[PDB]
């Protein structure tokens, strides 16, 4: 009851959030893709996202173990309203740098947040629930994300000055200047609604008043120790393996859905880029949708169960993607996400039920895998060049989704 409506608080808070935050998605190209374009920087731009998530990580753990998860929730919504607070202003005067570190800022807020929020909801309760509280949590976050792109991305990108590059290049110096300030002068006001609306999620979070939990308490000081705690997890084996599994379902996740409209593209004549989006959008509703029902199931079965089916599947759906062609192995693909839903919660879940203390640390851990979003590409990129087609590629994500379903039989404990 006292963990009950903390929790419909916070899932209503994830809603919320995921709204303000895939709104600051939608803008922050308009940036770039205004002040087009440049070569170093844009590596700069790729380093927020191994700072926010590799860095801040474990020093945000550490302010945890120190503090709590409401102090790392707190810091890390503090974080993203500072660094989303950067961009207008850097905008406003064309000082990119500014922007820059506005952006490094709120990477480390993201980091924070991940690895604040997730262990916390599956603590935020009895143990067996872990799982699904941090998976239906995560529906309203897709569910977040699903509204702004649709009451939002039509209902804002409709007040942004459209321009064909051309136009642009054909401009003066003067015309340019102008341009490129009428273009931050129409974004500037929506950020003051997302930073108003991080803010108040803050708000809401200072006044509201949490059970306490075993893995937020100090009973230890030397043995509470970095090292200690770290030791400690080396066998958990479960632990150590869901790490390894979010490092695939990461690099799984991205391999898909980055080189979806290129396999669109070059699988199907004649597909237009604009057109093969149609289907990314499909993707993110079958997410959606994959993820509601997916909890649905969480709360009726085991959960590695259900984590060890949605891995099989959607690893099907790879082999499926890679070995057919056109349309088939096209809806396959882009029906691999709705399988791919469960998997980040559950993995999580999994693999810190239960740390205790060790659980803060644990999640620094976890968090830092993202960065195999990032290494997948140059894998995929490197096989796809070397077969000559993309599909081929799609045995990638298939081989993560195969060593994440070996986990799920393999999630287990004491
Ligand atoms: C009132 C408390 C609010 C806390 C909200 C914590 C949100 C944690 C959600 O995880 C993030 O969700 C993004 C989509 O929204 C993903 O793109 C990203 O990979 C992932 O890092």
């Amino acid at each position: 009851r006292s963990y009950i409506i903390p929790f419909a608080l916070l899932c209503s808070l994830f809603f919320l959030w995921a709204v303000a935050n895939n709104l600051n998605d939608i803008l922050l190209p308009q940036f770039q893709q205004a002040f087009t374009l440049t070569n170093f920087q844009a590596g700069l731009i790729q380093s927020a996202f191994y700072f926010g998530y590799f860095i801040i990580p474990i020093p945000a753990g550490i302010l945890m173990k120190k503090l709590s998860y409401k102090a790392g929730i707190i810091t890390g919504l503090f974080l993203y309203a500072l660094g989303a607070a950067l961009f207008w202003p850097a905008a406003e005067i064309m000082n990119y740098t500014l922007f820059l570190v506005g952006l490094f800022i709120i990477a480390a807020g993201l980091g924070c947040l991940e690895t604040a929020a997730n262990p916390f909801v599956t603590v935020l309760g009895p143990e067996s629930s872990g799982h699904f509280r941090l998976n239906l949590a995560q529906t309203f976050n897709s569910f977040g994300a699903i509204i702004a792109v649709v009451f939002g991305q039509s209902l804002i990108l409709s007040n942004v000055p459209h321009q064909s590059q051309d136009v642009l290049d054909k401009m003066s110096p003067e015309q340019l200047s102008a341009y490129k300030h009428s273009l931050v002068l129409s974004v500037q006001t929506p950020y003051m609604i997302i930073v108003a609306i991080v803010l108040l999620v803050a708000l809401l979070i200072m006044l509201t008043k949490f059970p306490a939990l075993q893995s937020d308490n100090h009973s230890d000081a030397k043995q509470g120790s970095f090292s200690a705690s770290l030791s400690r997890l080396a066998r958990i084996r479960h632990w150590r393996w869901a790490v390894l599994a979010q490092f695939c379902y990461v690099g799984a996740q991205t391999a898909c859905w980055s080189y979806l409209i290129r396999y669109a593209v070059e699988e199907i004549p004649g597909m237009t880029a604009g057109f093969a989006a149609n289907y990314l959008t499909g993707t993110m509703v079958c997410f959606f949708i994959g993820r509601f029902t997916g909890t649905w199931l969480i709360s009726r079965f085991a959960p590695h169960k259900v984590l060890a089916a949605y891995a099989l599947i959607a690893m099907a759906l790879c082999l499926i993607s890679a070995f057919a062609g056109g349309h088939v192995g096209l809806i396959a693909l882009t029906l691999c996400s709705a399988f791919m839903s469960i998997q980040y919660p559950t993995i999580f879940s999994l693999g810190i039920k239960n740390l205790g203390q060790d659980t803060k640390y644990g999640s620094s851990f976890i968090v830092m895998t993202i960065i195999g979003g990032g290494i997948v590409t140059p894998v995929m990129g490197f096989v796809s060049d070397a077969a000559g087609n993309i599909p081929t590629a799609e045995l990638i994500p298939a081989l993560c989704f195969a060593v994440i379903f070996i986990f799920a039989r393999f999630r287990s404990q004491t």
